[PDB]
Formats: structure tokens, C-alpha cells, sequence
């Protein structure tokens, strides 16, 4: 592929015979242009043939060299050339200081994500149905598992698995069994679940790759086998997957849970992940509910968390990001649905508002959804229909954090429990949970760390009503005080007539 | 000293003529009982005498070898005999596990402490009515500034420095300045401040001794000392006070706005403590409102933090636990008080629900109280006399939360956001600020990480009021459901008539 654009995939390819194990084969390449080099590993990929892929970083006249174990894959050479990126390409996600995240070409990104754990797992037409879902959803990012999912409600069998088959034998209870050959992968597999990444991509959606976890249990002991084995696994997935751009890397989900596993372990399965990524994707690690991993460690670039104590305010979620200074990610608090776990319990409303305050808060957080319908499939694990009411307003609450000049964070931490900036005079103030129809105009002097909010300047007010995704102007243009006792209010003490409903939000800017 | 018990303190002194600074002469000893073996610094006390002080932490026969610059202090042996430890001597203060603490002979220390920034810089009839207040009051551990402190209301000249002055100049504006010599400590200084310490560990009180701070900005010039001068005087006091057991290491309170201080100097300074701390004694460093230093570094023992966010719930306290998994201490979160600072100005019921809130959740919190009056001495910074109400509040709590068998924790973490545990069938539910009539007997079916709540089980009730101080026993015996929705009710739906008041705590025991 002799041009390709920065931060898509350029890839070689060798048809070439083996006598042993073709997945033991050494193949690697090394890049140049100019003064950028990168040296990144090969895989095999069935039917004699192995492939090379990298993501170019800068435009330019780029050079390789291959290097193998096999004579006729080692030395080879050529050229391409590297074109800037196209307006939709932004690259990859990096983070963007202590709390934010920014695409490699400086566009700001804020992950509003949902959860899918097994939706690559289904049958063809539900998977065609999550597409379309995605599609219409507003979401730019989706947890989803590489290895199949065993659980309450999610019994599907999968068509296609990471490893060839042994044997199979009739088991303990009579039953019939696989037994893996973890020394060869399936590349069908492999392959499938590059077709779904490539999908979102063009869809905007980050797949937030979950590469262990503990759904299993001995059903196929995916969540059980040889760190020999999980290395050589990760060294697979990566030369396949690192040079996909919309691609982070989430260690597991529900760490703690996975009994054949010790921190050590995980500390051992990152760092591997780490050296065997050219590009530096966005690593984490998700736990139980409350288990925070030491994510202090430098192979993380954020947090993701399972707990719902973090959006319970947005004080609580603003704690963090000053706790651990880099970006916090909720990535499950609960999911709104109509099961019988408390995990997935929410009402469409409360998932909304836990969604907002962390928000609000400066954090980020996902979204999920379990309906149980008859045997639909149900979303969270399965994929295929949004069933609910909260996906709506994630989309809506996206158009809001977007139109903001920078990212929210609190106005005056731990002091003002409802107010949120997002720039100079550029304010968002949560009006609670405690239903009313008046707010005194009232602010902090403080405005994080932007300058304090001056005397006589005029402000308007759009109400938002969250739950009901719209904004109204309000007709009254405001004028601040001066400093009283750490707060700014109008000069004649007037405030903001609003509906007496929750979700309210007021969106305070200076009137240009 | 010949007979000295368990982390009490063996003391050497010498008398030694010296040319040069005696401050620079190197003095060190080692100790050793049996397998038992331990170097430590020695320190110059002025009047021509140099001191080495030990404290030994297994009972036995002692000796001991100096090494020093000075011929005539090198190479001296002796022997002393260490005894076991008295009833009311416990020893240091410890970690233990990933949330709590432990004295160094297995008893259980809760700090439930308060506030006396610049009490060691009063003049005496103040600091007479501080330890008065200290002995009245229920608080182990306070909060205290070496270094003297100047601020909003706190404007007393010392009468005592930690360096001698070079000279005195007339100034910028025609007044008198005093130029230290930083090469040399005023070993008075520091005698004065062992003897506070020595007063406060004979009333049980933990000396957190915040070692650097913001509260100079030019008018004496200890917030912005060299480094070699700031590891100088850490070496130096680590000498004199690292034997003294109650003491625990405080980096600095408010270490952010010490703008002379990066993050680099920062742990510079607290690897320098660490490295001249022969015993482990507790170490953290207190920030700014919601400033979170990396507490992660191994060389602190716990969280010491100036936020209120985190006592703003119970859960909120819980999740801090998770994070760190070391000790977490709110160490400020806001005072009692009538000043028109916000730091400054809560009710004593707002200080006291605070305190309460971290404590159900399995954290510990810092009282302080600071009401102006006149110019009497205002408590957090100058002590003198306890004006407010809290405090009283805070000695009943740690008769609550002493009496229960272990540490406190919540029962189903971010999921029931009032029942906290302190044991198999030991729960205190908060009942909250909404006030009400009565509760439902409701409890989580989980408890931490002890066995499930099982049925059938009898439990009685004690109503505490912690405003009131007051525990009264309810008559009725409730008895425990099945698990139903990861919940457990009474068998007859039955409940707890309560004062229609905030701040009840319901202790639910088995019968
Ligand atoms: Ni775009
Ligand atoms: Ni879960
Ligand atoms: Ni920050
Ligand atoms: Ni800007
Ligand atoms: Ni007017
Ligand atoms: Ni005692
Ligand atoms: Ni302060
Ligand atoms: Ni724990
Ligand atoms: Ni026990
Ligand atoms: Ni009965």
C-alpha cells in the first residue's frame, strides 16, 4: 500500500511455507523517515501468510527493513509515502495533562461511553443490530471483552474462539469439552474482532479492549491459563492491534475476581502490554466494585473504576482527579435496566444523573443498559437494541460539554458543591436533585484556576433542563457584585425563575 | 541512666571543649542486646555538652559504643538494663494493616486529635492554660508547629528562636530585623519544645509535629532557608526528638503555598527524615484544601489531608480507604469557630457531624476550634482555653468508638451509605442530618468482609444522641429476616422510635 495517511495502518504481507509452528516464527520491521524510526513485531496470520502493520505518526517518504528467523522474510526493504491526515482522522486518543484527553491532532475528545461486554460473541445478525445502534447512539467509546463471556444471562455459545481445538472429550458430568491448543491462535478470530474495531472507527467509537477477565470459570479457562501462555497471547494481540488507532487497552475487567490471577500477575501482564506497544495507547485496569488497583504506576495512563461512591456528587468525583492527576474514568456505576442484581437496577433517570455529576465533577463516565425482554438480547453483555431512555440524553449532554471552551471541573472545590466552569465568565450550575422554582443569581469570586470573576459583568442564563434535552435563553441579563464574603451576586439580588423539576442545569456566560 | 524501661529513653552526655562550631561535630552511638542492634546520632545540647539519646525497644541488658570526630567521645562503652514497659506506657504509635493504627504493645490508638498550631510560642500563662485545656479535653494527638508562626491573628513575637542572631538591623521600613545565624541552633529552643512534648505524652497526647511551613513570609525566614540548611536542621532535630515516642513526623502543614519549597525539595526533605529516624515513627505532610501529594511514596505511613469533600459523607471517607490503602486522616476540615474566614467559622454541630462522618467511614478526623475574643488567645493557633462545644462532643465519640471491638468500616461500601461495622454483629447506622420520628429496622445483609448477617438472630438497640451525649437502651428486641434484596429486616416490619433530632447513631448489637 504505497500511500497511506498519518495514524492509519500501513501493512506488509509475505506468503511463505513453514516446517514448524508458523506462530513461533521471529518477524519484525523497522521504519524511517528522516528522524523518526520505529521498530515494531509481525504475527502470523494463517494460510501462509504473515503480515507487518504500522501506524505512521509524521507525513513523509517512509523506508523499511524486515528482519525474520525465516531467510526469505528477513532483509526485505521498500518504501512508501505518509500524507497528512484527512479532516475525520484525528488519530489516536493521549491524555492531555493531569485530567484531560486530546486526539494526536490536538481535538479535544471526552469519553461519553457505553458497555458491550460480549458483543462480538453474538450471532451475526445481533452484532449487525449493535452496529446500527452505535450508530444512532451518541456514544464515542464501548468496553467490550476480546475472549468470550460465560455469566448470569449470558450463556451464548461463540462461534469463533482465540485458540484451535485439540480434542474435544465427554467431561466429568458426560458432557462435551474443548480442549485448546494454546500454542496456535485461530487468526479467524483475531480477525473478526479487527473487522468490529475497524467498524467503530468509522463510526468515532474508541473500543476500550478488555483483554482478561473473569466471566469464564473453567466454562472454556480462558481466565485461567499460563502467564507463558497469557504473554504469549499478548504479544499476538498487540502486533496485531497496536497499530489500530481507535484502540485502548483495558487490562481486565473485574481484576479481582479473576482467582487464577495475583497483582503480581497483573503487574507482569501490563508492563507486556506496555513494551509491546509502539504507539502508546491509553492502559488501564477495571476492579470490583470500590477495588482500586495502583494506578499511581506508570504504566496507566488513567483511572477506570467500578463504583458508584464517586458520582454519588460531583465534589466526590472532583476528589479524585486531585488524588491521582490523571484522567478519571468511571467506566461503570451501575447500569440502568430492570434486573434483579443491583448492578444493573438503574432507573433511566439516575443513570443520567450519576452521568452528569461526574461530568460536572471533571470526571468521565459509561453508560449501560440491561433490559431483559423474553431471550432478546440484552445490551450490556450481548449487544444488539438500546432499550432505554438514558442513551438519549448522554447524546444531548455530549452536544452541551462540547460547545464548553475547555473541559469542566468545580469552580471552588469542596467549598461550592454545585458550581462547574469551563472557562473564563463560562459556567454551568447543577441545580440538584431538591425540586424548586427559583435560584438566587449567585457564584463564586473563585473560578478555579482562571481569574476571579470580576464586578460589572453582565451574564446570561440558558436553562437546561437534562432529563427533558432542552435549553432556553432566559430573559433577564445579570450584573455581579463585587466580592462578599467569597461569592459574587447581582447587584439588585435577582435570580433565575426555573421549572420545578430535577436536572436543571443553568448555563452562565458573559453577554458578548 | 543504669535502668531504663521499654520505650522510655537512655540518655548519654558528655562534657567536651571544642575549637571549631560544635554544632559540626560528629557524635553517634550503637546499641545492641543480644540480636537487637541499632545506630543512632548524637546532638549538641550547648554549655559545652554533647548528648545522645536511645530509645530501646526490647527488654534486656544494654551496651553501648560511641564513635565521634572528638577523640575523647570515641570509642566510650557502657551497659544499662532495659525493664518491660509500665501499664500506661504503650509505646509508638504504628500502622497497622491498611487502615488503622496500633501502639507498639498491641493497643488499639484511634487519633481523635485537634489543633494548637503555635501553643509552644505563647507566652507561659498561655501555655499553662494549654496543657490545662489538653488535660480537660478528650484529644490524643495534636497538631503543633516547631517553627513559629506568624499569620492573620497571630502576630506574638517568640521569645524563644531556633537559631541564634548573627545581628540585628534597622530594616526597609526603619525597623529592627533580626539576621540568623543558621550555623547555629539555640539548643533552649529546643529544650523548650522537649519539654511540651514530654507534658503531652504524660496526658496521652501524640505530638504530629509539622517540622516546615508557610506561616513566615519574610519576618523571620524559616520557610525559606537553603536546603543545606533545612537538611541541617532535620538531622539536628531528628537527634534530639526521634527517641521521644509520641512523636509523629508532620512535612508541613499547608506544603503548596511554601513557595521557596518545590515537589523536588519536598521529598528531598522527607527522605532526609526518614533517613535520620532510627525508630519508623508515623510521617505524612498536610497540603492545601484538596492538594493530594503523593501519599503513595513508601515514606509515608499514612494520608494526612486539609478537605472537607471527604467528610462530606461516610462513603465518601470509605472510598479514600480503597484508594490509598494506607491510614487516612482529615487532618483539617474546617474549625468551630466565629472568624470571618471559611476555614474558620463552622457551628460546633457542623465540627462534630464532620468528625462523626469520617469516623463511620473508617477514616479519622482533626477538631479545631478558634473563636476571637478581645485578644484573648485563639485556640487553633495560640491554645489557651477551649471556648467552644465540639470539643466536649468529640471525648464522648471516643468512648463510643473505643468500646466497639474493632475499627470501624462500612458494611456495604457505596451501596448502603449509613450502616458502618465494627464487628461481627456490631453495626452503628447512621441515622443523618434529615430528621425524623422513626426508622425501619433495616440493615445490609452484607458486613464487610466478615460472614453474611444470618436470620433469626436477636438484636437490641441503643439510641446514642451524639449531640447530647447521651446512650439510652431501647426496649425492643428486633429479630433478623431472611435476606431479601440484599437487605434484612425485623420479622414484624418493626422499627426504632428516635428523637426527632439530626446526629442520632443507632448501636444494633446481637442479644
Ligand atoms: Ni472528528
Ligand atoms: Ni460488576
Ligand atoms: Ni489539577
Ligand atoms: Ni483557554
Ligand atoms: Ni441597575
Ligand atoms: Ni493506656
Ligand atoms: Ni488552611
Ligand atoms: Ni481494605
Ligand atoms: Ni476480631
Ligand atoms: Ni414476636
Amino acid at each position: 500500500q504505497d500511500k497511506v495517511e498519518c495514524w492509519d495502518r500501513f501493512e506488509l504481507s509475505f506468503k511463505q511455507v513453514t516446517k514448524g509452528n508458523p506462530f513461533d516464527i521471529r518477524l519484525s520491521a523497522t521504519f524511517v523517515c528522516g528522524k523518526e524510526k520505529k521498530t515494531v513485531e509481525g504475527f502470523y496470520d494463517g494460510e501462509n501468510t504473515y503480515r507487518i502493520r504500522f501506524m505512521p505518526a509524521v507525513a513523509g517518504e517512509w523506508r523499511y527493513v524486515t528482519s525474520s528467523s525465516i531467510g526469505a522474510m528477513n532483509g526485505r526493504k521498500g518504501t512508501f509515502t505518509v500524507i497528512p491526515a484527512g479532516k475525520d482522522n484525528h488519530g489516536m486518543v493521549l491524555v492531555d495533562g493531569e485530567h484531560n484527553f486530546k486526539y494526536a491532532d490536538g481535538t479535544r475528545y471526552y469519553p461519553m461511553g457505553t458497555t458491550a461486554y460480549a458483543w462480538t460473541h453474538m450471532k451475526e445478525t445481533t452484532q449487525e443490530a449493535t452496529l446500527k445502534s452505535f450508530g444512532e447512539a451518541g456514544f464515542n467509546k464501548v468496553r467490550m471483552c476480546v475472549f468470550p463471556k460465560n455469566y448470569s444471562l449470558v450463556k451464548d455459545e461463540p462461534a469463533l474462539y482465540p485458540f484451535e481445538i485439540e480434542k474435544t472429550i465427554k467431561d466429568k458430568e458426560g458432557n462435551e469439552r474443548k480442549e485448546w491448543d494454546f500454542d496456535r491462535f485461530d487468526p479467524a478470530f483475531f480477525q473478526h474482532l479487527e473487522k468490529r474495531i475497524d467498524q467503530l472507527n468509522r463510526l468515532g467509537i474508541e473500543a476500550d479492549l478488555i483483554l482478561f477477565h473473569p466471566y469464564d470459570k473453567g466454562r472454556w479457562g480462558f481466565d485461567a491459563m499460563s502467564n507463558e501462555v497469557n504473554v504469549r497471547y499478548i504479544k499476538y494481540i498487540t502486533a496485531r492491534l497496536a497499530s489500530f488507532r481507535n484502540v485502548w487497552w483495558s487490562m481486565a475487567n473485574e481484576w479481582d475476581y479473576v482467582k487464577a490471577k495475583t497483582v503480581d500477575d497483573w503487574k507482569l501482564l501490563t508492563k507486556t502490554v506496555v513494551e509491546n506497544d509502539p504507539y502508546r495507547h491509553l492502559c488501564s485496569i477495571h476492579g470490583a466494585t470500590a477495588t482500586y488497583f495502583d494506578y499511581w504506576m506508570p504504566e496507566f495512563t488513567h483511572v477506570s473504576i467500578q463504583d458508584e461512591a464517586p458520582v454519588l456528587s460531583s465534589t466526590a468525583s472532583a476528589t479524585l482527579r486531585k488524588i491521582y492527576r490523571k484522567p478519571v474514568i468511571c467506566d461503570e456505576v451501575g447500569y440502568e435496566g430492570n434486573l434483579p442484581y443491583r448492578w444493573g437496577r438503574l432507573s433511566p433517570q439516575q443513570m443520567t444523573c450519576f452521568i452528569l455529576n461526574g461530568l460536572l465533577g471533571g470526571i468521565y463516565v459509561t453508560h449501560g443498559e440491561c433490559y431483559q425482554q423474553g431471550n432478546e438480547p440484552i445490551f450490556w453483555a450481548q449487544g444488539g437494541s438500546l432499550k432505554g431512555e438514558s442513551w438519549k440524553r448522554v447524546k444531548f449532554l455530549r452536544t452541551i460539554i462540547e460547545a464548553a471552551p475547555h473541559p469542566l471541573e468545580m469552580a471552588d472545590i469542596s467549598r461550592d458543591l454545585v458550581t462547574s466552569t469551563a472557562g473564563p465568565d463560562y459556567y454551568l450550575v447543577n441545580m440538584g436533585k431538591d425540586v424548586k422554582g427559583f435560584w438566587t443569581f449567585n457564584l463564586p469570586v473563585k473560578n478555579a484556576d482562571y481569574n476571579k470573576l470580576q464586578k460589572n459583568k453582565r451574564f446570561k442564563v440558558e436553562i437546561i433542563d437534562v432529563w427533558a434535552m432542552t435549553v432556553t435563553e432566559y430573559p433577564v441579563i445579570f450584573e455581579t457584585t463585587e466580592e462578599l464574603d467569597y461569592r459574587v451576586f447581582d447587584i439588585h439580588h435577582r435570580g433565575v425563575r426555573i421549572p420545578d423539576a430535577p436536572y436543571i442545569v443553568l448555563r452562565i456566560t458573559e453577554v458578548k
